[PDB]
């Protein structure tokens, strides 16, 4: 069991993914919603043993919940648009197939990559690839994913 | 927002979907985990002043939380198995394409339904279809969904 359980999130919040490359502003808005949700259910931040200024960390995090407020019409307007500015049509399977195809054919072989990504057209793949190679650093576990593809691309 | 905020769930809980038809026992086990999570974070059930005898309901719910316990070894083993007894490889796009293909070609045209479900072969479609028609009654917006399908099969005549 976690020394500190993961803090709760709004049950009906959108399941946006890192590989969909939405803009960072979207997550700032999502974090506002998460903090407000925590305020509404009376969530209290547990103090963390290690960290020295634990009392300071805990207080900092609680204050963020304490001062949380709903998203106003402006912000709500902004979020709606932001949710269209990502690769909403790319799911986990598309991503995994994209990664395996790159390892197999090399990031250059767009024709073969698209052929192996079942839910996507060459057009969709060229567009996604351009963004992927531009901000894949934002992803998590990429250092391992980049070496994995580099091993296969170089192994060819 | 809701009058009463939705109660918290473990952020790390498996994301099982209704259209994946997992055994109902699995959700009974996931509920035990949700209750233990709520106990674990100190969550308090709010009193819904609009239920009549809301005091009793509140106390009943809070007791379920207060008496919550983690899953034992047996249940942990049962859960791991149940997590493989659903259509784990069927995602939301597969499901949406399946539904639209049934409306577009009729439920018996496996050849065309499979062609339109990009990530599934005809064999996988038959297996899913066999369960779907057995308990699609468990799905959220089924009446509407089924009416539309019965309509597509109607236009086809
Ligand atoms: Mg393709
Ligand atoms: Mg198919």
């Amino acid at each position: 069991e976690p020394k500190v359980p993961k803090a709760p999130r709004p049950p009906k919040q959108p399941n946006v993914q890192d590989f969909q490359f939405f803009p960072p502003r979207l997550f700032e808005l999502l974090e506002k919603e998460i903090l407000y949700y925590r305020k509404t259910i009376g969530y209290k931040v547990p103090r963390n043993p290690d960290l020295p200024n634990s009392a300071q960390v805990q207080k900092e995090e609680q204050l963020k919940i304490d001062e949380a407020e709903p998203l106003n019409d402006e912000e709500l307007e902004e979020k709606e648009k932001l949710l269209t500015q990502g690769f909403t049509n790319w799911n986990k399977r598309d991503f995994n197939q994209f990664i395996k195809a790159n390892e197999k054919w090399g990031r250059d072989d767009i024709e073969n990559i698209a052929r192996e990504v079942e839910g996507k057209t060459p057009e969709e793949v060229i567009e996604y690839s351009a963004v992927f190679w531009e901000r894949c650093n934002e992803l998590q576990d990429i250092e391992k994913t980049m070496a994995q593809i580099e091993r296969g691309e170089a192994r060819i």
